[PDB]
């Protein structure tokens, strides 16, 4: 079968599914992994209670942002321009 048995993780595969919360981001992008998986969550009984996964809203850092690190690090840099 064709493109069946060189199947790889996709572009950016823990952070694709990630939904935008600033809630919970670990606790809410390992349930939003686990119904595009397709698994129904009354199957699953305590594996699916507390779980995390990797989210796009989190940094490298243990930090729960909104817009990106390049957008973040540019809003201290253009703050800080003082008049030449």
């Amino acid at each position: 079968s064709p493109a069946d048995t060189n199947v790889v993780p996709a572009k950016d595969a823990p952070t694709t599914n990630s939904p935008p919360s600033t809630t919970s981001p670990n606790q809410a992008a390992a349930d939003a992994n686990q119904q595009q998986a397709g698994i129904v969550s009354s199957q699953s009984g305590p594996n699916a209670v507390g779980d995390s996964a990797p989210s796009s809203s989190v940094n490298n850092d243990g930090d729960i942002i909104t817009r990106p690190t390049s957008d973040s690090i540019a809003a201290v840099a253009n703050a800080t321009k003082p008049a030449a």
